[PDB]
């Protein structure tokens, strides 16, 4: 069996290797990539998204989210309060300014031990979700904006045409900003391409240990979990590393560079950090292995996580049983 400690992997594939997209996310997973929850792929040198990053500071950032952190310094929830619209070049001088700038340090983990002392203590402004690219049209391999689409698997797989559409999203980030613990909708997997800028840290759990880190956070989030059986779809809580190993739970961590891609695998449960200003591209896709994770992901009902218009068929036809009590949820 391939991977069997779940480490995280790194591929360098080659220019021939990086024109069929699912041939290689399948060549990764024979390897036992999809075991640590999370891949890295370098990809070849002659290989680029775009020719420059020059001409995006007009981009608009329609509503920057401030990210305030409740709780202690390794087990908080952070909750998003809505700012006024900025262009990208706006965001990047707010980013670059003394209240918000990386401080000075000596190596990512020194930039890792500040992040989890001191997150708590400033509340970071984030570009995420919106709508868009920045792939070249021209570029034809591992472009996030011409994968084929989770509807046309679904089809493929099971038989029946299906309503939505699936559209990558652009994030613009500075020191600080958090993604908290959570797998994707429906346990898809995700893409993820740092275009420009400072580093992302990521921590992951390897997708057959996901139940320890539910069991986890339902101890050290009481009111949470009584509030929804799947309140980690809501998207707002953090346990550190420090954390998590004090209670034994199976991880590992990675940190990504611009150029970089980086897959989640099916119920890999993650989380992380931005280093300072830079601009990700993430979409979620889907595989023949997906299916029987679709067909078992959990869902939120409570309300709070209130989901993409796509989500609707996923549940629809995977998990028909649920789908009632799901849609009520939505409206
Ligand atoms: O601004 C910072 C460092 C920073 N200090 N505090 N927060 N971030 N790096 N910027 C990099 C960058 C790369 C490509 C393009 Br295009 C535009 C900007
Ligand atoms: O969760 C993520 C990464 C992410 N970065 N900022 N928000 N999320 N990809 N899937
Ligand atoms: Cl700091
Ligand atoms: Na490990
Ligand atoms: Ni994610
Ligand atoms: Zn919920």
């Amino acid at each position: 069996a391939q991977n069997p400690n779940c480490n995280i992997m790194i591929f360098h594939p080659t220019k021939e290797e990086f024109n069929d997209f699912d041939k290689y996310i399948a060549y990764m997973e024979s390897q036992g990539a999809h075991r640590a929850g999370l891949a890295k792929i370098i990809p070849p040198k002659e290989w680029k998204a775009r020719e420059t990053y020059d001409n995006i500071s007009e981009i608009l950032i329609a509503t920057p989210l401030q990210q305030v952190a409740s709780g202690r310094a390794g087990v908080f929830t952070q909750y998003h309060k809505k700012k006024k619209a900025m262009t990208v070049g706006e965001y990047r001088h707010l980013a670059n300014s003394k209240k918000y700038q990386t401080p000075p340090h000596q190596n990512f983990e020194d930039l890792e031990r500040k992040y989890w002392k001191n997150r708590i203590y400033n509340s970071p402004i984030y570009g995420a979700d919106i709508s868009g690219s920045l792939f070249d049209e021209n570029t034809k391999q591992w472009n996030l904006g011409h994968l084929g689409t989770i509807q046309d698997l679904l089809e493929k797989e099971c038989g029946v045409v299906i309503e939505g559409v699936n559209t990558p999203y652009l994030y613009f980030g500075m020191w600080k900003t958090t993604f908290a613990w959570h797998t994707e909708d429906m346990d898809l997997y995700s893409i993820n391409y740092l275009h420009l800028g400072e580093p992302k840290t990521w921590y992951v759990v390897p997708p057959e240990h996901g139940q320890r880190l539910e069991r986890l956070a339902r101890e050290l989030f009481p009111g949470s979990s009584r509030g929804c059986g799947a309140f980690l779809r809501h998207k707002v809580a953090l346990i550190s590393p420090t954390v998590l190993k004090e209670n034994g739970i199976p991880f590992n961590r990675i940190t990504q560079e611009a150029g970089e891609f980086m897959v989640t695998f099916p119920y890999g449960y993650h989380a992380g950090f931005n280093h300072g200003f830079n601009c990700a591209e993430a979409i979620n896709f889907a595989t023949p292995r997906w299916i029987d994770y679709g067909k078992m992901a959990s869902q939120c009902s409570c309300g709070e996580a209130r989901v993409t218009f796509s989500m609707d068929a996923f549940v629809r036809i995977l998990q028909p049983e649920r789908y009632d009590l799901w849609k009520r949820g939505q409206d």
